[PDB]
């Protein structure tokens, strides 16, 4: 466990700096302290440590919304979507490294395209469920489907954020992106059409 | 150039059953009718194929773009947004394979990432453009700036369709694809805040 974190501690630190190709098995063990051999007990390859270092991040985020969802909404309606969209740019945000590497490898792993998925549909079905409210208290309009209007506005924050995290061209700045995508998630869910 | 298009038709047949990464110079070779070493007189690689392929597939769409620009814009503002959208939708959802092989080349190659970046400003930059014709003319409102919102609405676009048109979990259905985009840009662009 001490050893697991060192493994896990290593990995991210390596990852700031160079691909998840460009790290070796041996890199990790160096920077843990630990033989090559004693590496494989802990994990079976450098891409289950991956794996183990994106499920914690997707949990923290995860966790943070639930936390969030406790507590009563915010009686200011753009206040409550901005709040619930910043667990993502706060958590994701703080795990750059890991996030980047992270969506580079689900074109490559089954594991790792199969856990997004899961925290994706979780966070879709949650958005959803919030419209279909705002829309019984009268408060938002009766337009599309309200999981169809969640998917696309989720895939729009996952692909938006990955860009200004990464600082691809072309991307909205970082210190920009939350207000950009607020406004999208408003005019969206408020609208009328 | 009669066997450089039986190798390019032949690398687009193979794609729409396995990833390039299960498709051999030799497959390629074997089904455009040419020996291997006559397919590395047109093609230093496979990946050089997919490279060309979808340089076709994105001038399409930039090419019918431009046509649709030409011509005055609908007197409907929803029907001008969703003709341009249209363009992209029916581009690449006829060229699903290319698409999908693309997307996930990005993050193996340098060339292709350039190519769907360069691409991808001049969409985000035609877009911007248009919005700021609507808010001279007085019909959509001075809220975000333009680039930031387009840049969004673009990305949104972008991992939307592929996720629709790749059948991932999430993704919204084909059939519901365009009428989900098109409200969101139409919300966004016109929604006072
Ligand atoms: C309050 C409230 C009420 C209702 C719903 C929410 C949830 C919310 O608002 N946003 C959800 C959300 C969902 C996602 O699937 N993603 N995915 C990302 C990427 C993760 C890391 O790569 C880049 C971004 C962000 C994100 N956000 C909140
Ligand atoms: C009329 C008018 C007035 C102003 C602007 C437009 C342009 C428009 O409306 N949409 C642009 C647009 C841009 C993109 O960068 N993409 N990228 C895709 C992906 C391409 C293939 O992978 C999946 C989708 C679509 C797309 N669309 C049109």
């Amino acid at each position: 466990d001490d050893r697991e974190l060192a493994i896990l501690a290593t990995a991210e630190n390596l990852l700031e700096d160079r691909p998840l190709a460009d790290i070796s098995v041996d890199d990790l063990a160096k920077g843990a302290g630990i033989s090559r051999p004693t590496f494989y007990f802990y994990f079976p390859s450098k891409e289950a440590v991956l794996l183990t270092l994106l499920d914690r991040v997707v949990n923290q985020a995860d966790m943070a919304l639930q936390t969030l969802a406790e507590n009563p909404a915010d009686t200011d309606r753009e206040n409550m979507w901005r709040t619930g969209i910043n667990v993502f740019f706060e958590t994701f945000g703080s795990h750059k490294a890991v996030t980047r590497a992270g969506q580079a490898a689900r074109a490559t792993s089954v594991e790792v395209a199969e856990l997004w998925s899961t925290f994706m549909q979780k966070w879709i079905a949650y958005t959803a469920a919030v419209i279909d409210a705002e829309r019984d208290r009268g408060a938002a309009p009766r337009t599309l489907p309200a999981h169809e209007l969640a998917t696309a506005l989720n895939l729009m924050n996952e692909r938006t954020l990955f860009a200004s995290f990464a600082g691809e061209q072309p991307s909205v700045p970082e210190a920009r992106v939350l207000d950009t995508l607020v406004h999208i998630w408003v005019t969206s869910i408020y609208g009328e059409n």
